[PDB]
């Protein structure tokens, strides 16, 4: 996240870490069992790690569960980046509470104007890299399909949708990928991708998860 602020320890209680010896991808709770994140996120080995801030550091709110299944989207083209949506079965279920929360999926489409919650631990420079071991916040709001399309010509599809700030210094950035855009109390985005980060005129790319409630419900009641 750069132009972030600090989130504060367990503020963001959906929000996972995707570790392989490292962190390398953000990612959402859904149930007490199930994650969501970005198809662009997937690799075998997967642990997740809930309740965290400090990702180097051992705080005491922590659960590491390892992945059982990852199921990429049967229509992700890691070219366009369309459909770029991944879920991951947790091997044993989530202990849920105040710091470790399930995040509700939409039952509309938030509009542009909608002011939304990105956080993740990615990198919060433009140009060069710091990463941060604590969870980073930014509040931004969705952008027309207008001025979506005329950041990007060509390469914005229905399943994507722009957050964030045409005049630059604020976005997600590498390391935040997978992790969540919250609007109004659920889960309206993915992020996905974009041209670097914090650019002006190149806001950030997420997956615009309205559209893949049906599938979403019917993966996880059958698996
Ligand atoms: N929002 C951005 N600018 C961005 C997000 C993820 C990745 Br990976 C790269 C860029
Ligand atoms: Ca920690």
């Amino acid at each position: 996240i750069v132009g972030g602020y600090t989130c504060g320890a367990n503020t963001v209680p959906y929000q996972v870490s995707l570790n392989s010896g490292y962190h390398f991808c953000g990612g959402s709770l859904i149930n007490s069992q199930w994650v969501v994140s970005a198809a662009h996120c997937y690799k075998s080995g997967i642990q997740v790690r809930l309740g965290e801030d400090n990702i180097n550091v051992v705080e005491g709110n922590e659960q590491f569960i390892s992945a059982s299944k990852s199921i990429v989207h049967p229509s992700y083209n890691s070219n366009t980046l369309n459909n770029d949506i991944m879920l991951i079965k947790l091997k044993s279920a989530a202990s849920l509470n105040s710091r470790v929360a399930s995040i509700s999926l939409p039952t509309s489409c938030a509009s542009a104007g909608t002011q939304c919650l990105i956080s993740g631990w990615g990198n919060t420079k433009s140009s060069g890299t710091s990463y941060p071991d604590v969870l980073k916040c930014l509040k931004a709001p969705i952008l027309s399909d207008s001025s979506c399309k005329s950041a990007y010509p060509g390469q914005i599809t229905s399943n994507m949708f722009c957050a964030g700030y045409l005049e630059g210094g604020k976005d997600s950035c590498q390391g935040d990928s997978g992790g969540p855009v919250v609007c109004s109390g659920k889960l309206q985005g993915i992020v996905s991708w974009g041209s670097g980060c914090a650019q002006k005129n190149k806001p950030g790319v997420y997956t615009k998860v309205c559209n893949y409630v049906s599938w979403i419900k019917q993966t996880i009641a059958s698996n």
